[PDB]
């Protein structure tokens, strides 16, 4: 726990530190294996975004008792390339990030699973699969979205969804011109366990060319062994999944609606409008499972596979909101994601072999700033658990959509290997740190 | 030891930071030994997106701080101030509160310099590391009466009592002819630090209403209390002692120290409206006036000296002032000057052996890496990085002419003994308790 001791205006009181931290330290290095693996990734989740959320739903002296109860740490860099001079972009896209830690490789922004040659390459979750260990990839976006596409499709262009966008976007990879396919026909052949999220919309498209030709990519999957889930009732009542009985959940037409509910940042919000206290989303059925709650299904069918897993869980929606500019989307889309990264850590520390890194694909654009703040940009004050305001500000846009930011970031871990996230390291140093805490071995 | 990319950043590998398995490395930097020194090295407003934008710039993307990244044990800290009435947190800490809160271990108000809300003094661990018999050193690019080096010697209740005349005026409980301890620059003289080196001259101008050294000059009761008083580079390197017989004071500016390098302010649409910006060695700063590097290692070369040991504290504090004036070039500048420093002190520290190194901020600032055809609301600029390639960076927090502090947790790296305790999540305050346990000090208040 590193939660403030007591009276955070006493001396001591705001300390996070019972004692000295060299002994507990030494015991969370292990130099062992792990047998699976749980990654778990906030979409432009920061460490501006980790504090806002955290000062907003604990206090700023309150815990996250899952993103906040990692015991090692650092920070990694996330820089993408220019395709044309292969020099640093410093500001990534979902997707070259999401592919610099699944290959170990550098790649331009709209690049997903290809390098700057548009060479593919293998991902942690291919190798897993190759070595017999059962794979998970679960989203709360749309399943063709950076994040889990990164791990099953290759395409040189990430807006390569279905057909219909593949052969106008990516000849060289449109099924009909010999290419893979789309990333939906690259994400069925990929065929991990479990796959959990949304863009169901993308299934509706029919093949253009290959064996299920004329059919839906929803009937592609039905005819090729899937088990198809679209709400939590369905998840549930699954018991296995595994190479003959693959699990496919579509619970959205994109992606999945947030939790929270709250006004967007204006122009002197802060100043202008009232403080904001976040509302549950009124829209969201309950129906519709929660980032933890598909973490939980995955993990405990995943389990199952006695030579181990690797699994990826995405908070993908922290990302939307932070573009969107509405601090309670935000804020609520890290407290789902730190409901899954508390399952992935109650299932590691039982299980004893189990590494959990946690950590985002790139900074975002929101800011805590002064409650006084005349900001050029959008702003919004916050009715904190400490019964304080917090203003949030996004002031790096003056188009619609506010923008990802270069800053190095935040990398947690816990169990085997975690020790090779600690220090400064890179993006694509996750992916071998990957590889060699599961013994995996190059293979497509 | 090194961070660097491994070889071609656009090959599979290429841009890895790490050779192989890192568990056994991180074990043997593990030491629950005791810290007979501890060199704490704070990078003013120098948040995570500060740390990047410098590299980025000066070492290319896939490079490398030969100080500030290489420090093995890392972790993320929170610097929440507190409102005073409310005694609830305030989540944008300013210098002080936050400089309070790692110097005595306890939370404050924006606008406290070594006080908890309730206007209380409590012991600094410089003044402990005094009471126990260490060597203290004080070293900043900034005033001396600035919140980094002022909240290890000072307890007033406005940051802004730099003098005996600012101090009667706004902090009446303070004024020494009010029965108050003094002003910062008063309360400075007494705590007597082995080595305090900075700018802030101007103060040291004002006379004192009240007190033993009434009516003389600050100036002139430093050299009646028998300190020894340096201005520039060449006088600084001239002393060989520096205790508390003949403590050492060194004044290199009115105010703040000239920024290394120049560059111009970013602009509303700067990046697409004005050419890409390539620094330059700032032509106001004289030869004359030492870098933060030079004083950090004059300081440890005469706090070493002390055969019990020694704390000093080190700020490159014109990283915010850069930061606020919307200034990549003086802002990466100073990241890059605070580099140097911590360069020396891990040189030393890896010699020695028995020495904890810490780098962090105080607080997070305004700046962020944006797009390079980002159209932002606020500041912005593009520069031509070592990479060969353009880094835009925006200032979107202000629409008044100076840039705010972000509350965002940041990076503390550290090196040495108990350097395990700042791994993981804590708090600013932690760093106190930490600092106090490495060295095994006791309460003490002189
Ligand atoms: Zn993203
Ligand atoms: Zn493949
Ligand atoms: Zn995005
Ligand atoms: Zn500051
Ligand atoms: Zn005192
Ligand atoms: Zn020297
Ligand atoms: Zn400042």
């Amino acid at each position: 726990n590193r939660a403030a001791q007591g009276d955070i205006t006493a001396p001591g009181g705001a300390r996070r530190l019972t004692g000295d931290q060299t002994a507990a330290l030494r015991d969370s290095l292990s130099d062992k294996p792990a047998k699976n693996i749980i990654l778990l990734i906030g979409d432009g989740m920061g460490d501006s975004e980790i504090t806002a959320a955290r000062n907003y739903a604990e206090g700023a002296g309150g815990f996250f008792k899952g993103i906040d109860a990692l015991p090692l740490t650092g920070q990694y860099t996330h820089y993408a390339l220019n395709k044309k001079t292969g020099k640093p972009d410093y500001v990534t896209a979902s997707a070259a990030s999401a592919t610099a830690w699944s290959t170990g490789v550098k790649t331009y922004n709209g690049a997903l699973g290809v390098d700057i040659h548009e060479k593919d390459h293998p991902t942690i979750l291919e190798m897993a699969k190759a070595a017999g260990l059962a794979t998970g990839n679960v989203s709360t976006a749309e399943l063709q979205a950076a994040t889990p596409a990164a791990l099953v499709a290759h395409v040189t262009s990430s807006k390569c969804y279905g057909p219909s966008a593949t052969s106008e976007k990516c000849p060289g990879n449109a099924l009909e011109k010999g290419g893979k396919g789309s990333i939906t026909e690259q994400l069925l052949n990929a065929r991990a366990d479990v796959t959990l999220g949304g863009g169901a919309k993308t299934f509706a498209e029919t093949a253009t060319a290959g064996e299920w030709q004329g059919k839906t990519l929803r009937e592609q999957a039905q005819a090729r062994g899937y088990q198809l889930v679209s709400d939590a009732a369905s998840l549930n009542s699954v018991t296995e999944a595994n190479q003959q009985k693959p699990l496919l959940g579509l619970f959205a037409d994109g992606n999945m609606p947030v939790r929270w509910l709250g006004p967007k940042a204006t122009y002197h919000g802060n100043i202008d409008k009232p403080a904001v206290t976040c509302t549950p989303n009124p829209q969201r059925n309950d129906s519709v499972p929660t980032l933890a709650q598909m973490t939980d299904k995955a993990i405990e069918l995943l389990s199952k596979n006695e030579k181990g897993f690797f699994l990826q869980v995405a908070g993908a929606s922290i990302d939307a909101q932070d573009h969107a500019a509405n601090p309670c989307g935000q804020i609520g889309e890290t407290v789902d994601l730190d409901e899954a990264v508390q399952r992935a850590l109650e299932f590691a520390k039982k299980e004893g072999n189990t590494l959990v890194i946690v950590t985002a694909d790139h900074a975002h654009a929101s800011q805590i700033v002064a409650p006084d703040t005349k900001a050029p940009g959008l702003t919004q004050a916050l009715n904190t658990k400490d019964g304080a305001v917090m203003v949030m500000s996004y002031g790096n846009s003056e188009e619609d959509s506010q923008e990802h930011t270069g800053s190095q970031l935040r990398i947690a871990a816990y169990g085997p290997h975690a020790a090779n996230v600690v220090g400064l390291t890179d993006q694509t140093d996750l992916f071998y740190t990957m590889k060699a805490a599961l013994g995996l071995k190059w293979s497509h």
